[PDB]
RNA sequence: UAAAUAUUGGCGAGAGACCGAUAGCGAACAAGUACAGUGAUGGAAAGAUGAAAAGAACUUUGAAAAGAGAGUGAAAAAGUACGUGAAAUUGUUGAAAGGGAAGGGCAUUUGAUCAGACAUGGGCCAGCAUCAGUUUUA
RNA sequence: AGGAUUGCGACUUUUGUCAAGGAUGCUGGCGUAAUGGUUAAAUGCCGCCCGUCUUGAAACACGGACCAAGGAGUCUAACGUCUAUGCGAGUGUUUGGGUGUAAAACCCGUACGCGUAAUGAAAGUGAACGUAGGUGAGGGCCCGCAAGGGUGCAUCAUCGACCGAUCCUGAUGUCUUCGGAUGGAUUUGAGUAAGAGCAUAGCUGUUGGGACCCGAAAGAUGGUGAACUAUGCCUGAAUA
RNA sequence: GAAAGACUAAUCGAACCAUCUAGUAGCUGGUUCCUGCCGAAGUUUCCCUCAGGAUAGCAGAAGCUCGUAUCAGUUUUAUGAGGUAAAGCGAAUGAUUAGAGGUACCGGGGUUGAAAUGACCUUGACCUAUUCUCAAACUUUAAAUAUGUAAGAAGUCCUUGUUGCUUAAUUGAACGUGGACAUUUGAAUGAAGAGCUUUUAGUGGGCCAUUUUUGGUAAGCAGAACUGGCGAUGCGGGAUGAACCGAACGUGGAGUUAAGGUGCCGGAAUACACGCUCAUCAGACACCACAAAAGGUGUUAGUUCAUCUAGACAGCCGGACGGUGGCCAUGGAAGUCGGAAUCCGCUAAGGAGUGUGUAACAACUCACCGGCCGAAUGAACUAGCCCUGAAAAUGGAUGGCGCUCAAGCGUGUUACCUAUACUCCACCGUCAGGGUUAAUAUGAUGCCCUGACGAGUAGGCAGGCGUGGAGGUCAGUGACGAAGCCUAGGCUGUAAAGCUGGGUAGAACGGCCUCUAGUGCAGAUCUUGGUGGUAGUAGCAAAUAUUCAAAUGAGAACUUUGAAGACUGAAGUGGGGAAAGGUUCCACGUCAACAGCAGUUGGACGUGGGUUAGUCGAUCCUAAGAGAUGGGGAAGCUCC
RNA sequence: GGACAAGGGGAAUCUGACUGUCUAAUUAAAACAUAGCAUUGCGAUGGUCAGAAAGUGAUGUUGACGCAAUGUGAUUUCUGCCCAGUGCUCUGAAUGUCAAAGUGAAGAAAUUCAACCAAGCGCGGGUAAACGGCGGGAGUAACUAUGACUCUCUUAAGGUAGCCAAAUGCCUCGUCAUCUAAUUAGUGACGCGCAUGAAUGGAUUAACGAGAUUCCCACUGUCCCUAUCUACUAUCUAGCGAAACCACAGCCAAGGGAACGGGCUUGGCAGAAUCAGCGGGGAAAGAAGACCCUGUUGAGCUUGACUCUAGUUUGACAUU
RNA sequence: UGUCAGGUGGGGAGUUUGGCUGGGGCGGCACAUCUGUUAAACGAUAACGCAGAUGUCCUAAGGGGGACUCAUGGAGAACAGAAAUCUCCAGUAGAACAAAAGGGUAAAAGUCCCCUUGAUUUUGAUUUUCAGUGUGAAUACAAACCAUGAAAGUGUGGCCUAUCGAUCCUUUAGGUCCUCGGAAUUUGAGGCUAGAGGUGCCAGAAAAGUUACCACAGGGAUAACUGGCUUGUGGCAGUCAAGCGUUCAUAGCGACAUUGCUUUUUGAUUCUUCGAUGUCGGCUCUUCCUAUCAUACCGAAGCAGAAUUCGGUAAGCGUUGGAUUGUUCACCCACUAAUAGGGAACGUGAGCUGGGUUUAGACCGUCGUGAGACAGGUUAGUUUUACCCUACUGAUGAAUGUUAUCGCAAUAGUAAUUGAACUUAGUACGAGAGGAACAGUUCAUUCGGAUAAUUGGUUUUUGCGGCUGUCUGAUCAGGCAUUGCCGCGAAGCUACCAUCCGCUGGAUUAUGGCUGAACGCCUCUAAGUCAGAAUCCAUGCUAGAACGCGAUGAUUUCUU
RNA sequence: AAACUUUCAACAACGGAUCUCUUGGUUCUCGCAUCGAUGAAG
């Protein structure tokens, strides 16, 4: 007796509000990245902080 | 074993941004009355003439009720079927229309009726000419 | 349409003139029911009866004979976002006391609620390596004639630091089994990082309440009926 | 309960009376004043979910950080992915028609000397090269249309820092320090400002159209895909119609067109040009309201083939034999039951023969050729409009009348009619972008300028109109007339409404700034009260029956008296009581209502009068029953 | 029997014996009752039944020729077979199971694990005028049906006497005979009978029946075929005077449309005001469909549905 | 007797007794999942669409390394054979891989041989269904600890796509852990971190029937009656023509194929109506359709005549009486000119009937433990209201100067019907048997309009006469018996139960002809034209427009 | 042409809305404790 499924006035609804791109940023989210790489990457950024501090003198 | 605490009942006093007679208690009036049911119980409607009854003497028509006059009063378009007296709904008179309904909207014509700055000394309705804006036709 | 002038122009020998940022000039009739307004009828064309549930109503779908008055999202206890007001690391007088022109207005302060610290089931412990850290963007201001450089609040992204839990590591010491130094980890929190909240009032939304208004077949507690009719007992009557 | 779920005070498959109770409802019906701006959904996932909720989506409101940004339901250049339409089977997988060859090593049936470790037959057994047709769940190959990424300052290269990662390493990899290159911000077009956050309404039954498409004989049937509509939407056209064609709407004026039309109804050519059709059932405009196979010398055009200086068809006559009865067959076949031969002569021409006919001949007749006559005819086909095929029920529908070298059908060329669409001007509102008290009176909320837009149910927000009370203020209005009510009088506002003339009537009531609510009605088989049409209508008909005079009275079909007719017929319309009523009995007065006509009468209305017991009843005794006490239960009302 | 008053009759079939009784206001019967027949329980400290409880009740002013609880339904005549299943019952054999209290062992105690164990269920016997079933399913063959032997499926047994297309038979309007001109009817026979059958009573049957059904005699306006008469209405007048219903109203055909218009569209047409009749329409009035489906709405009845319970019965402790 | 424990206990109490669904119910699972396709060349995508699978099996069929090639065919080897084992040649997979189906794999992911437990531990990130929640599965690393190989490497179960499960409760593993809040010690209980015990309605209540005695709230979101769309099925008709028909396709028939029409069969569907449109037949009455049974007039025949068969224009006119059944339909017995088929809300219930279906009473059989059920059989069972509007049938009537006579006819309606006898004639025709017709006479059938002299019926003429019972004293003469009964009975009314009456011209259809082109002939025809049928139109009959007309008669006092 | 039907106005009917009034209600606060065998409530 009842109607099952349809896709009428569905794409028409979506284009009213937007259909938008996902923004994008500089410095993306560093998640799901290799753990061995990240540990060494932390020590590199710690060491280079000492370098720039000594230069400004 | 007192006090600070309770109280839609009873007796006595104050108030209200509460209702205004289809409201407010069921009940502003002879209301738990009239009335219904065998019985437990059920349960209405109904306020207002005028300051004062001064509540209409007397004539005349009628078997009488009443009617016409008169008289009271500021008023009887206040007469105890009573302040004001709306609508549905009815009678009379006046105006209009009517060949299987009426009743509406736009625009005129005729018939009715009605506002609005010519008064001081004794505005309304058109026509022609030269221009501007938009068009049409040789 | 507009209602002093301002502009662009053109023609001018020149002054000025002009069709150039929206109509001026001249003339006649009437000055009132004539023009207009409402109202009734006639004529041309057009017009199905509202309210409602529905994909769909003029409907052979439901409610409506007619009129008057009454008649339906209200108030409260906890609350959320937004907005106005007062004070602001605080805020809130009104349980209660003092006073009074007496349910008012005015004054008073111990407490107590929320906020100022979190995270763990709990025992418990408990937020600065550095200008409260770097990088990218950033309004505004500063220097400069400009090009450009300097300083960069709010906020957004991003990698670090700190506090708690979790899992390892286990220093000097020491009731020899307590104690937890320091260093770490693809884990983890409604955290810290120069505080924002508390009180009153308003629209809208939420949950309990009769809960926008009317509407069941039922269920439960405590009572009244055998003058009708069902059946038995006692005592009478009636049938050519 | 002699049994039917019967009866139990009009109530029974579980009585009635109050209270808990305003019981609960995913279900039905109703839900009260105006303009202004924006404007939906019937879909995804879960649910004792399918008439219902949550969750996302769509919508409004409030805005915040910024001011041409790194954006777009689009195109182009560069570059990826796909297995549909078509295509293919002498290409796999599976299906399938017809021969030919190789046969050879072989499985078999025969025929040939029972013969065959031998031939030739149908043969398989496959094989070899060919040939006809196929496929949603087969494929080598392979479009269109849709679809992913890129077209730069977060850029391209040069330098040298950082470490516990990585390297044989002085390598690499990430994140950097300083440096070079801005006209030419390194395709097109547009930009109505861009990005972001909170919060909450309605909705969660959908339906129709053009293509794609599954089930089904098919359906105004069921079910999907992509855009567009209706629902929420008027306006011009399709006669009429939710959806089709054209177009989307503030209030008016002038022009011009869309779709569709121009004999009349009806505004606009009884225009112009070339054809076709005549129907005793003509035809007439998309979706749309129907028609087919098969046929016609009705008429119109065309294709392919034939004969033509006598056509040849006509269309009327002349011939149609000689060998010959050809061989064969057998009762007999002589052109004519048949099986094959198909040849000559004379020839203008005559088949060893088209049929009729006969037992077989005879006889007739064509094929082919002359005789008469003098210019185009014969066959087979294709499509146009008309006709046959074509039968349903009340009378009937190209919208109607009517139309025939059309007012019909096909095609062309011009004019003309006309929508709320398009262009231009007036006025209204909403939104945006500006300019301004620099003393310079009257509202800075002011006073101006410029530009765009206007449909709308469910829904949300904004700005106003009115009703009952409260605080303030106009030293407001009023018995010289407040409130209310009536009025084919007038004025203002888009409107909710407000102000005011005339009449009626006789005590209170308004404006402006704020507070507050039992604050606006046409619907609910709404509640209470009142009044209509229907209508002076339905009807006032069962118990056999009334009539004549006289009196009283305003008045007599109906009261009182007389006379005459009648009935009940003593199980009665007679004479007395029981239950039950309660003054109805009786007298005098008297008719406003009641006695469904009337009324002088009355069981009506007003004012009085009336029931006398030692013996008649009650009182007294006991019946079926009821019911204290002594006792025993029960928290107790009270029970035995 | 001159008015008045006053039985129609006959031959059958189904069914209940009869007289009697009930659904008050749609069912008067074939239903219920009944005499007769049969079964079950009880010797008073008892059976059946009431009450919240009692030093309390009904049967009972009773005592088995009685009281209580059921089935069948006068007389004549018969009541066949089957205790596997489901009930009921027993002086059946036990130890298969099986509560609290008590008994013992372990432990520091709370607890724990052991045997021991009442009725009642399991195990065995009895019972069909207890509830019920009494079917077929296969085959062997004498002769061209033959009815004697075997087994065994759902458990135990396999329809005996009887009766029938019967109120019990689907296929059907069965086949044969009879009644009629003609019979889906009626009666009489036949019977592997979907699904007859023995006190859940079978077969028969005199009298009786506002019971159901078929035919024959007499009788007739039921009918061919209608006609006429009488009273009381209707009709007209005087007086009195309502209700239902009602958006607005009232002429048709076709079209399209929520697919059957009184209003929209195109045609036909169209003349004040009215009175008797009548039943074609107004999808005419009556009543928020009783049939059907939905609702996470109910109630009445039933049962090896789920969870309880009064009563009763067995055991332990107290009264002791 | 009291308290506690075990059995029994529909005697009574409370409550439930799924969902989807071309109505529901019975079936089935489309209700958690997986393969191919439908699905329209990215992804997404429906139906109780199509072909099929799963609730498991495995210490090896898991993990690593090393050997080696399978289907099938051909040629050879004692028993040995189409098929045992042995050897060589060809061999792109045509095999095998735990199962459904698709993909994948050849010094392997197949087959055989050696060693083992990566089916291990601690936790997060990530794809797929998706609210970007959970459940299930799958992918890529970090820190560990192992296996295997000379190593590089590979391995966090099954080559890949399926093979499974919250809260609360119970239970097991783990730790020199935390808590029992007056302080301690041992038992005991409660916590923190990961497994197991299951919800198949699979995001997860704990649950049997029946109601014909029924109830409420709703639903045309949804069945039973019409109507509409559709036509498979039912019914009626075409096309081509192998054969049948002694001979001969089409006088009449007609296989194998194929195009249609119709809504009087039955299905399909669910748009209208559930705050009700009164559902089966019969009785009564009107009108419409033609797909014609009869009658009128014609054509064809395997038509001699009679009878019959096929077709044409035709709906003018007619279509019956009975037995059985509730019947529609059916089947018989007759008659007849003939006993054709249908529609109108499956015409017709405020028109009737109530036998049927269809409520409650009751009986029988089969089924059910039981209440009860049965598209089985049987018997008894309630049929309301018109006074309104239109419609039809009759009847009055204002107003056109007033009144009265005598007429015309617009339009509407219309009617006649069929047979038998005598004669023609026992003639035509025919071997016979049989056996017509036109004209001409007389009568009937069904239908219609009047009429009452006669016959019949009716009798309140209460006209006359008779008879009972009672009442008025008797006799005479009467009353009552709801018109007392009985016989005769005028007037009126009335009956195929009685009598009379019911017209004749024109134009056409089918069809058959004349003259005659097209097409030098022929031809019923194209132009023109003769006959012709129950058809049509007049004549005749019925009403007379109340808004259609005409002709004629008389037209008002002396208060003025 | 009248009657009849429908719409409006003036006067007259029907009926009791509207407007103004009010010895009654309703809520809140404050004070006090008094039935009966001497025969109460009803």
């Amino acid at each position: 007796k009842s109607k099952n499924h349809t896709a009428h006035n569905q794409t028409k609804k979506a284009h009213r509000n937007g259909i938008k791109k996902p923004k994008t940023y500089k410095y993306p989210s560093l998640k799901g990245v290799d753990a061995k790489f990240r540990r060494n990457h932390r020590f590199a950024l710690h060491g280079t902080a000492k370098a720039l501090a000594a230069k400004r003198a």
